[PDB]
């Protein structure tokens, strides 16, 4: 695995899992928590977090709809696999900005979304997972399904007992998130996680 290896890009096995935004694998391939880097070609290089399913058939990694219009993946597809292992003293995210709107069309409303409540469930969500600038995901908050955008990292300060802006970071417990609406986008949000 340190290595890489060959695999088979397959298909998300569950709608929670969708949500995670964690490409799903084997027991028998990885442990839930590593991270990848996904190679499609010399110029392309995908960083995810991994979580099991007993679904998935060993020698595949499963994605869903987001992470391959993202990647650029297809189904049945082969694709080169590495552990990959983030330098916590310089790749914990202290802030990410994300851009968001509705994921779909058809539920659309003018109704107000508190970015403070949104903020601490992507946290509880996603913290431990890597995030790129540029990737898409989807995230379900009250119910409602939401496009999200990374527009922008930047790397966490060192403990009290001790801002670059990076490319690819790890959400931990503490990072901070701050979420401006798309272009032209009806959501209307409130609260202070905003900008």
């Amino acid at each position: 695995n340190m290595a890489g290896r060959s695999m088979q890009a397959a298909r998300c096995p569950t709608d929670e899992l969708s949500l995670s935004n964690c490409a799903v694998v084997s027991e028998k391939d990885y442990q839930s928590g590593q991270h990848v880097i996904v190679r499609t070609s010399p110029n392309h290089k995908y960083i995810f977090t991994l979580r099991t399913h007993p679904s998935v058939v060993p020698g595949s990694v499963a994605f869903s709809l987001p992470q391959r219009k993202w990647a650029g993946l297809s189904i049945g597809q082969e694709i080169e696999v590495a552990l990959y292992s983030f330098d916590k003293a310089k790749q914990c995210i202290g802030t990410m900005t994300i851009e968001i709107d509705f994921l779909q069309k058809k539920n659309i409303d003018s109704n107000p979304y508190d970015t403070d409540k949104m903020a601490a469930e992507f946290i509880q969500q996603f913290n431990n997972q890597a995030f790129s600038v540029g990737q898409q995901l989807v995230f379900s908050f009250n119910d409602k399904l939401f496009g999200l955008l990374v527009k922008d990292i930047e790397a966490m300060d060192p403990s009290i007992l001790k801002r670059q802006k990076i490319e690819v970071g790890l959400v931990v417990g503490n990072s901070q998130v701050a979420f401006e609406k798309a272009e032209n986008s009806s959501l209307n949000l409130i609260g202070k996680a905003k900008t």
